[PDB]
């Protein structure tokens, strides 16, 4: 099930392909392995359901690798992480590697603590991985930005830094890096893009990010090349988003959650296409 | 406190004494003490406090002993197991079993995965269940095929296929088998019957299932006779499930996960009376 | 941002003063750390959200020590514990005791099983504690050494004793108690308070008191004084429960839970200064 819905050398990546995308995992309802965090695994499951994706949940080191292995996609958390999630996950993430399955990973805090920022690491080291999703942040911390330089990500400025800090993070893992935040950029080690969808509303809702992730790995299982995927699935996830906010700004996050998850399922190919914001940077 | 609410001698279960065990556990609001997994415990609890039982959540093998024995009945799943959680259930299980506590089982994921079929036996092997409900692959697998007919090219799904897996593996574990889905069907070692009631919509709420058979345990908990106990609380979950869906229409699976909860507690005696379809199968 | 937003010499407690609290919390967006159960993660996190803190769950001895030390607050859940969890939740609090980060406790089910009663008490041993909050069960069955040691009159239920089981608790504990029920009473060594706001409906929501705990927490994160700063939490969330209720109570609890995330993020200063009900009990 993973094709090819986009190539440069027809044009930059763009709402079109990225509506194809959509509609390929309605399509073949990809197998997507999550080891997530404890606070988010419900929600991540009820919208990958949504979404029309086929969520697994499995943790155990008794049976991970037997169930990466026939995912479509294998999706990596270390929100609420212990030594022996994070052994799963390397086991998980070695199997998926020798069968092909894309691994995604989400550094849930990777900073805030030094355990999380090596167990961050210790998971690229070990294993393969399609992209990063996380913060700013998040993503310098896993990188190694040096310390003095992080608080170059505070704040919310942007035009060049955050950029540039995408792809050199990039270029430094070898894998796709998306940063989302106020404006989300995603790059691999030769190409950038900017994406401006989304509302304020889901900084409201826990593990609205922890699933985005997941989202980002069903795109990955019917999309080979994890940049177009990546931004197929930010791009959906915000219009998705936006379209629930429309509903419900005004009632609050609860009322926008649950809107949400309606959005996910509802959402068409025609709504991405003419909704979906997406910029090719300049790279040179 | 657990009684009796329709007798074989007082004819074949029917929707009026489904409706009375249902008045039956909210009068009583019986402790539900669940074992299961992380992607459903909260979904699970809001339900069964919806329903009108009380639930508690305890695995640590310092107290499951003691919290089972003190409970209305105990519900094993083992939807994200682990080593460890499997030994929690057996020493639970065996707790309920010494004070005359019923325990429910849903063997989630048995034949996806060895270490699934394996544990789900594992339980059978040392606790005497009151009823297992599960999808018909996973009951097939845990049994283990012995009968493999069905019905040839892809046409009908039968319907006797199903009936005789259930009393089959009933005879066999001589416990109540619920399995659940298109058909659904229940029986114990000389009974069956046939359920209809319930909706699409619930494959779209992660742990529909897994609260389907926590509801089960709470009627256990108030009707003796572990298979009237499960018809009524099936039948109840499937009428509240069709009021959620006629309720939701096509605003989408969040606002049905909703309303399902709602309808949980509004869901009425008479509106049991009125709609549970319950169909004794005369098989010989 | 642990500020003082009333002080005892300008009078007692008052719902102007509860208004206060409310913004500082919005304003400072304290960090509020929680290890606590896994039925109430989600629910936990969603709320301390809406209500403007900001939640993060770490549960690893190899971060919590970390962790808590730069956060606003931590709270401590035992509603399913497990022997590490419970040896990390001691880790953390010694680590908060040594950078004056407030923590507050939650005896969930403590008296229901010895492991829990027993817990609780080690927590509360080897941690100085800003706050506990819990049913009158559980606080009973918690400072209960000895049957005598509780003075008062034993007969059926209890009420005009909860306020000198709370007067007695605090002064014991040397800290501030908080038990809610239909009638909510809050004590420290010198005063007592009885708050009456909130709905009934809170009853039928998983997590409704452990959100409630973590509140507090946010409270406590923004004003020193613990005694004022749990009135104020409860009296702000009590107040969002009524609001939230009067737009549900007839729909059910899934609506209710749903709104009471609404207004958790809606509530307003002037909302809370014209609702919150707080009451000092004349003792003496
Ligand atoms: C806030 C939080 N803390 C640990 S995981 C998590 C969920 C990410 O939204
Ligand atoms: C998605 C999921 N993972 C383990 S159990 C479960 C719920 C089945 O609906
Ligand atoms: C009911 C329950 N059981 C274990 S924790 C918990 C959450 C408190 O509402
Ligand atoms: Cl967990």
């Amino acid at each position: 099930m993973r094709g090819s819905h986009h190539h440069h050398h027809h044009g930059s990546m763009d709402a079109q392909s990225a509506a194809k995308c959509l509609t390929a995992v309605r399509r073949h309802s990809p197998l997507v392995h999550s080891i997530t965090n404890n606070v988010v695994t419900n929600f991540t499951a009820n919208g990958l359901l949504a979404l029309g994706a086929s969520p697994v949940m499995a943790y155990a080191k008794e049976e991970v690798a037997d169930m990466a292995k026939i995912a479509g996609a294998l999706v990596l958390n270390i929100g609420t992480l212990s030594k022996e999630s994070v052994e799963a996950m390397i086991i998980a993430g070695k199997s998926a590697n020798e069968h092909g399955v894309p691994v995604i990973l989400d550094p849930v805090g990777a900073g805030a603590t030094p355990f999380r920022t090596e167990s961050a690491r210790d998971i690229i080291r070990e294993v393969r991985l399609a992209a990063i999703r996380g913060n700013a942040a998040e993503i310098a911390h896993t990188v190694g930005v040096t310390d003095w330089l992080i608080k170059g990500v505070d704040a919310g400025e942007g035009g060049g830094d955050i950029i540039r800090l995408a792809q050199q993070a990039a270029q430094k893992l070898n894998t796709v890096i998306a940063i989302t935040g106020e404006v989300d950029v995603i790059a691999d080690t030769s190409h950038v893009y900017t994406l401006h969808n989304g509302h304020k509303l889901l900084t409201k809702v826990t593990g609205a990010g922890c699933l985005l992730t997941s989202v980002v790995g069903a795109f990955c299982a019917v999309e080979e090349n994890p940049l177009f995927a990546a931004i197929a699935a930010i791009s959906s996830y915000g219009v998705a988003a936006q379209l629930a906010a429309q509903q419900t700004a005004d009632k609050g996050p609860g009322s926008f959650q649950i809107e949400l998850l309606n959005k996910l399922s509802t959402v068409t190919e025609q709504d991405v296409q003419e909704w979906a914001t997406i910029e090719r940077v300049t790279v040179s």
